[PDB]
């Protein structure tokens, strides 16, 4: 896989993000992840993780995957990266997404973010708590 840049246009939520890819607005998905919804428990601090953790970064980078980089929604699936970081290995060590929706042929950083689960997890963090 390879990086590309982007700009951030707007943090929305917890696991999505509109971007300026190639010249052009569109909302970001994260590939691999759940986080609460806004109204959930945690949503407003997955939301103000994500929002910070973009906001922050000097660089916004995204990756997608082998598979599908739209979905039925019309939101670009990938991961995304915040100066070299990736955004979902960060909420899922910090018990704030679940490793989620993981589809054959774009999971390729599966195994990482479920060892990050894995520890969030052990650490009773957050929605693990
Ligand atoms: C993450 C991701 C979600 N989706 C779709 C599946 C879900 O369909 P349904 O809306 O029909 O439940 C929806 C969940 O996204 P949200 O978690 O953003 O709602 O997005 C994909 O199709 N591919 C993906 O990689
Ligand atoms: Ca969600």
């Amino acid at each position: 896989l390879h990086k590309e840049p982007a700009t951030l246009i707007k943090a929305i939520d917890g696991d999505t993000v509109k971007e300026m890819y190639k010249g052009q607005p569109m909302t970001f998905r994260l590939l691999l992840v759940d986080t609460p919804e806004f109204n959930e428990k945690y949503g407003p601090e997955a939301s103000a993780f994500t929002k910070k953790m973009v906001e922050n970064a000097k660089k916004i980078e995204v990756e997608f995957d082998k598979g599908q980089r739209t979905d039925k929604y019309g939101r670009g699936l990938a991961y995304i990266y915040a100066d070299g970081k990736m955004v979902e290995e960060a909420l899922v060590r910090q018990g704030l997404a679940k490793v989620a929706y993981v589809y054959k042929g774009n999971n390729t950083h599966e195994q990482l973010l479920r060892k990050a689960e894995a520890q969030a997890k052990k650490e009773k963090l957050n929605i693990w708590s």
